[PDB]
């Protein structure tokens, strides 16, 4: 559990169920490299992204697809998807949580950093 | 014009127009009573609640009828209204607004001090 | 667990350590009457506050001590409390997560219902 | 003037002044080009980065550097940048407001699209 990702849904006040998640990692030669994916549970939590021995230090993007979760709902929302964009593990590891709180033409994100 | 309301609908990306806002000071007794109140306009602004002479220190609730809006758009919400307390402090020249951008299930409140 | 109240801290990205929480219900004579008072634990989260039967239908507020807390941090943040108040359990018993994001002039405050 | 970008720090309660903002339209090998750019003004508003010509129907983003600002205030932040990603509609006439709510582990961004 070194990096967790937590969606919720501000429209019906709930868990984002079953919004995919792309997670990338910064090559040596300035690229976006695919680290890891998935979806949310029916808990809006998307856990087993990565090991603490892969998770190695480096910039990640954590890109997560708001536009289809509400397209599915019927709604027209705003932003093609939400972009987490941070560096990891550079004093040491870490445990991560992404959350993001989403609306049609809104989110916020937060991201709580424990050392273990 | 020490004090601006502002409200914004994250469903709809839009101002939240129409929007009962009630503020109230904190009396001497303990209990809030009423200093000003208005309906936002088309810009989701409330303009004219207050003047420097009679926006004293003290504390202070603006108090925004967030369940009229989205029953109005037919919107099941969460909260009864969306409620923002402070203290007003002189300390050189200030300037308050209050913003506020609601979902049905949350909001989020933030406040702009400036000084001209 | 009906009841539930977590709040984290944007600014040093981890939980809300500390955070006094008062709640109180609506009382027949409009008055808020106290129903329950805790502090978040070191994950930032507030259990135990009710039960199933004690929490009947009603208005309920809750109150999140935040300028306590930042004054703690060394910080003179805008806001007094951070209030949430709403309509509770009335198409039966629901279980209700309190969620509050605090920085020194902005909160946003996240309500996920569940039925059982 | 048919985008603005506004950013606002929540730590201060104030503009977020002289922040680097980075405008790009995807191309169609699907990469970001360049579009327009500038830094915050002492409202925290970047404004004139387009023309309502030149402001076509496209997947437009947005980077906002939250990292620099933050860096210069002595804080350390969470995320490189913030960054907004969105189809621009031509459905009757439309003016974009983008605008980031920065805190050092959070941020929050709204659209709001308006007709004058």
């Amino acid at each position: 559990c070194p990096l967790m990702v937590k969606v919720l849904d501000a429209v019906r006040g709930s868990p984002a169920i079953n919004v995919a998640v792309h997670v990338f990692r910064k090559a040596a030669d300035d690229t976006w490299e695919p680290f890891a994916s998935g979806k949310t549970s029916e808990s809006g939590e998307l856990h087993g992204l990565t090991t603490e021995e892969e998770f190695v230090e480096g910039i990640y993007k954590v890109e997560i697809d708001t536009k289809s979760y509400w397209k599915a709902l019927g709604i027209s929302p705003f932003h093609e998807h939400a972009e987490v964009v941070f560096t990891a593990n550079d004093s040491g590891p870490r445990r991560y949580t992404i959350a993001a709180l989403l609306s049609p033409y809104s989110y916020s994100t937060m991201a709580v950093v424990t050392n273990p």
